[PDB]
């Protein structure tokens, strides 16, 4: 557990259609070292898509792991 | 192209025994928006190990692309 990977991901910048849970599966509330607000996804093309702060469609979909874990 | 994709990855923290070119086979500096020193790799294991900044192993491997680009 001591041995961690991965880089710091961070949402330096979204996109303006939002991904709904339709193609969504994953998400992530960013990282430390590096306060962002929107939050990073999964769709189905593994390719994540950053999110607004707190977006309609986010809130319902990071609903589960809201910042508290 | 204008609609780029995935999170600003940055070298938070690397490892202390290097990733040699044997399990190696790409790599990256850091990103923008995060300044990092250390550079992230890209082992066998899909497993990112960063990396000091210039490691004697890294400006080998990294040697392709050093910042100029």
């Amino acid at each position: 557990s001591l041995a961690a990977d991965t880089p710091t991901a961070c949402c330096f910048s979204y996109t303006s259609r939002q991904i709904p849970q339709n193609f969504i599966a994953a998400y992530f509330e960013t990282s430390s070292q590096c306060s962002k607000p929107g939050v990073i996804f999964l769709t189905k093309r593994s390719r994540q898509v950053c999110a607004d702060p707190s977006e309609e469609w986010v809130q319902k979909y990071v609903s589960d792991l809201e910042l508290s874990a």
